[PDB]
């Protein structure tokens, strides 16, 4: 199993998640981040004034679908514009339905 | 080491608090994310308007100690309803203690 | 490629992103944590009413460049009192950018 993180721009968020769904994928959970690009000083230190919104979107798929996955998130997130974002794949070591207690 | 990482629903974080204390595990910390289902759409689009709100937990524990945590948060964050949710483990490559620098 | 991620008091937010800048870092993102230290009863059951706000950074360095990185992380969130929190290094086993395709 693999964990796949995307840290999308937000006005891509639908694109990404009906890409998923049309793969039969599910369990996906959406969370605010912050980029940074804008800095004003405070007390002889600098600090940023201004952030640039993202979307991590976080997944866990079989090792069997991954690349397919992977390639989906891609196609649906992408502008080509500064900002896009990246995905990462994490081996996932151990996974738990806590629904039920099964393993892997 | 191992971080251990577990999407369950929100009125479920104090009994895992509670569990993961219990066994002396410190360093738990949390976040809100959202997981979907209740779609409109809008420019042509088809947009969410409905999320089922969780909760994250993350927590790094011992590779002595990790198959111990995992059953504990399984067990308090259990329902047997729909939604329950997962938990992962991934491998932790190497950890850094911030107020001393020690490492592993 | 590793993913380095770091759970820092949020007054050391700037400092950190003034680090790894000047070692030419770029793609750090950012968001709120909470970490625990308090309880009152509820219903008959124990609820946390305080919490410790934190931030968790992360972001996705080489592999010859991930030790420099994590020893600018901590030594820029140090101040050596409770709280400080930890630096976790995990293994990225792909990478892709989103604004092109490309691979690792």
């Amino acid at each position: 199993m693999k964990l796949v993180m995307a840290i999308i721009k937000p006005f891509k968020l639908d694109e990404v998640r009906e890409a998923l769904t049309s793969l039969g994928i599910q369990g996906l959970t959406v969370s605010e981040v912050k980029g940074f690009g804008q800095t004003e000083i405070y007390r002889g230190a600098e600090y940023s004034v201004s952030f640039l919104p993202k979307v991590k979107v976080e997944v866990a798929v079989s090792d069997d679908q991954y690349e397919q996955v992977v390639e989906a998130i891609q196609k649906a997130a992408n502008t080509g514009r500064i900002g896009d974002g990246k995905i990462f794949v994490l081996d996932i070591a151990q996974a738990v339905r806590i629904r039920t207690g099964e393993t892997n």
